[PDB]
This record gives structure tokens, C-alpha cells and sequence, in this order.
């Protein structure tokens, strides 16, 4: 079925393993030592020398968003007509760019720089709060009402956000009770408290 | 129809009317001054506080990508089935992925990083090569038969690194014959020799 290779993080690929979890998926993990990994000849036969690597049959994927786009397109969460799905990747385009600006800090200039970035948060979150409270009131998911593969890379990306700044939520009610909604789902909720999940290092450097 | 708001610059809206220019599509320019952009207004309006703003119907999208996904939707240049989209994101992911490197270059430090980034730039353009070659031999587009939006990316993306690096391109046969067969396509080829393309300048800093 599928097969994800990654480095023994979350990182880039918490949000795709969300999105299987909860959709019942199963898939396989081909976990990538940081030793074997400066080996040279996996990252060397990588397309953009990155992981993860992704498989779904005999189909190799490179590029965390265009694994979750392809799960989305395959597994009926890109939303429910040719609008839906542009705001949907609005919102994913949008994830990306602060996920960017959060990985850049975490692996670039952590101690000094997270003062600055912590005080700009509440301006990089204010669009999702704003796009929530556009689709009725933000009591379903981002887009529509229906689950799509944005929410599970805004909820990763939220997540993380809430362990670099406890509180960094509380000035945002519906991203708030957004965050709560969606970690109750039943199979996510179980998948989140797994040791397959809990035990693995957000970042690759111990920073968080 | 269409309305593309924007400043008087090709930057990230070059691929974008590339395909529309193509696709034979009519719509709207609508220029956006600095002056106009450094009052607030406007920006404040932008979901993400950034340009370029696009309407499709009453349907408004920002991020280039998200519009050139929307247009490929649409207009049916996104791949014949589920496995070609698929491939045609990640194309579009690498192609993103050097363009932020590249605006990176032009704004931040043109001056004392170009040696470094030209020279780096082999290694960042061997993937497409590599591609387009696993692809009929590369007689065709990127993915495929048919042209997708990903192609006008990075056709524009390699247009404008030959600015950049003039003959970067030469090392690699596959990359150069298809920029001459995309720029020879009879729509494209008159709107690349407009006033309203080359009369435009790249990048808003005047650095190329």
C-alpha cells in the first residue's frame, strides 16, 4: 500500500501521518538514520536529494505537499468541487510558507531569534483564525464541511506552534476550539497518544 | 473574467500569464504602485498581507501557486490522470523551492552571493533534466504529452536564470531544446516579444 521514508522526526511528515491515521490507512515506515543518511547514496538517488520518500504502489513521491495533494486527491479530502479545492490550497500554500519560517528558526538561529518570532506569531496565525470565522462561523474545518489534507497540515503546524509558545492559541478562540475539535477525532486522538508519535522528536535537532 | 492584481513586475506572476497568454484566456491587469502598496489599505485587505490578488468569477485567490493549481484545474493542464498530477505537483514543488532561493538571492544579498549561487546552480537545475529525460526522451513536456501549469513555471524559471547565469542552460541538452520548443509555441512566442512582458522588469529592485 503505502511506504514513508523519513528520518526518525515528525517533522514534514506528522501532518501525512495524521492524515492516514485518521482515514484508516495503514502504511509502513522505513525509518532513515541521520548515520546512514551521510552515507551519501540514498540522498544521492533523492530527486531534490531530500526526504521523505513516499510510495503508493509502484508511484515514488518526493515533496511533502505533494504527497499530502496526491492522498488528498486519492482519498477524497481535496474538497468538494474545483472551488473548494483552490481555497484549499490557499490554505496549505499559507501552512507552508510559515512552516518555512518556523523550520529556518528551529535550525538556524534558535537562541536568539525566538523572542522575535514568538512576538510576531499572533500576525502569521490571525489569517487562519480570519478564514476559519468565513465558513460558518469556524464550527466545521477550514474549507467546506468536510475534512481536507490542509486541516491536518494547520493542525501539525498549530500543534508545534503551542509547544515553541504555550498560550500562543489562547488569543485565538476558533483555532483554539479548532485544535480541540479535530485532536478528538477517534482514530486521530489514538494515533496522537502513541508512542509511535509521542516518542519521536518534533525536529531533527532537539530544539522545540 | 480573469483580474490579476499586482506590481508593475513580471516576478511571480510571469508563469501565470505565460499559461493564460498560451491558453489563448483574456483578463484584466490591474497595477498596484509601491506607492499605492506602501499606503495600507490594500495589503491589510490581502489574506496573507501579500500580492499578487486573483479573481476568477467572484472567486478571489491569493498565492501564485494556488492560482496556477486553480488554472490547471480548469483549464484541464493538470495531468491526464491521478498518477500525472501527482507528478506535476512535484515539479512544481522543486520549481518553488529554487524560486525562493532565487528571490532570496535578488533581494537579500545580490551583491556578495551571485558567485556562490551560480555555482550551486548545476546542482539545482540536473533534477528537471532528469526528469524531462525520463519522459519520451524528453521530445515532449515535463509530465506527459500535454502541457501542464507546472511547465509555464518552469519555463519562466529557466528563462529567467539564463538572465541570471547567461548560458547556465548549456550543460544541459534536454532543458535548452525544451526551452526553444515552449518559447516557440505560436501564442506564447507573441507574448513574450510584447511590451507588455519585455517592457516589464523581472525582479521590483532592478536587479536581475
Amino acid at each position: 500500500p503505502y511506504t514513508v521514508v523519513y528520518f526518525p522526526v515528525r517533522g514534514r511528515c506528522a501532518a501525512l501521518r495524521m492524515l492516514l491515521a485518521d482515514q484508516g490507512q495503514s502504511w509502513k515506515e522505513e525509518v532513515v538514520t541521520v548515520e546512514t543518511w551521510q552515507e551519501g547514496s540514498l540522498k544521492a538517488s533523492c530527486l531534490y536529494g531530500q526526504l521523505p520518500k513516499f510510495q503508493d504502489g509502484d508511484l515514488t513521491l518526493y515533496q511533502s505537499n505533494t504527497i499530502l495533494r496526491h492522498l488528498g486527491r486519492t482519498l477524497g479530502l481535496y474538497g468538494k468541487d474545483q472551488q473548494e479545492a483552490a481555497l484549499v490550497d490557499m490554505v496549505n500554500d499559507g501552512v507552508e510558507d510559515l512552516r518555512c519560517k518556523y523550520i529556518s528558526l528551529i535550525y538556524t538561529n534558535y537562541e536568539a531569534g525566538k523572542d522575535d518570532y514568538v512576538k510576531a506569531l499572533p500576525g502569521q496565525l490571525k489569517p487562519f483564525e480570519t478564514l476559519l470565522s468565513q465558513n460558518q462561523g469556524g464550527k466545521t474545518f477550514i474549507v467546506g464541511d468536510q475534512i481536507a489534507f490542509a486541516d491536518y497540515n494547520l493542525l501539525d503546524l498549530l500543534l508545534i506552534h503551542e509547544v515553541l509558545a504555550p498560550g500562543c492559541l489562547d488569543a485565538f478562540p476558533l483555532l483554539s476550539a479548532y485544535v480541540g475539535r479535530l485532536s478528538a477525532r477517534p482514530k486521530l486522538k489514538a494515533f496522537l497518544a502513541s508512542p509511535e508519535y509521542v516518542n519521536l522528536p518534533i525536529n531533527g535537532n532537539g530544539k522545540q
